[PDB]
């Protein structure tokens, strides 16, 4: 069901968003983008983890992101079409 | 209809470039640029919202077109094949 | 069928190769490096078009290119596997 | 099978690590990182190759990791779901 594909990529958001902001230090509204940016798979590289913790937290946030967030587009392209 | 999505990622695309124009200030050839750099996924991040409000309207942007692109090549390949 | 798909990504590859060349003025290497980069949706940023044609040209390699290579990849994964 | 998939995702992400690591020389956490970043398109451009032979080697790994990383996500999708 769409709905819960939409709660597990809510979930997903305020993962990244929180580790981005407690592990690399940037704002929440820089964490937010950034979660944004990296599990759409867009990644600007103007923001992005420059500790060894930061980026093993990028690659499970890439783990676990990218998959729901593809599913999450489609299916409310499907909803709105 | 392929067309239908055709359509959909016009007016996404206008909205991106207009979007990335007034909010961030840059040139309208490179806002179109960027507009489509962002929706196909590709962000070399040569350009990138600088402001918080710039950075939201990001995620619209990636939101409404990176699923709706998606569909729209597929369905060009499909046509053209 | 598969080995026109394959045919279709070389003729992009050229394309995209021989236009960042001569656009740009990147060396060879350079220029495919790119082009894989960008049709792959990599992106890295390390190159980008900095003229307005090398822009208007990305956007139709983005155009021709991601589907492409998306299909082709997919393709050879069912090909091996 | 998806089991067989992560093996297969596994022995990319020693090739990715291992070649960047020892034609670029970056470190083995850097590598690894960069690896992922690459394989799932994300790409920050923080980390990119520099010398012919690491282009050339990212094309490949591009080739082999990015197909197998998106069936290995959606198959990881499937089974947590
Ligand atoms: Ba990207
Ligand atoms: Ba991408
Ligand atoms: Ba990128």
């Amino acid at each position: 069901p769409a709905t819960r594909i939409l709660l597990l990529v809510l979930a997903v958001i305020i993962y990244g968003t929180a580790g981005f902001h407690f592990i690399e230090g940037e704002s929440w509204t820089v964490s937010l983008y950034w979660t944004f940016v990296t599990i759409a798979t867009v990644g600007y590289g103007d923001y992005s983890p420059h500790t060894p913790l930061g980026m093993y937290f990028t690659c499970t946030l890439i783990v676990l992101g990218i998959g729901t967030f593809a599913v999450a587009v489609e299916r409310l392209l499907e909803f709105l079409i």
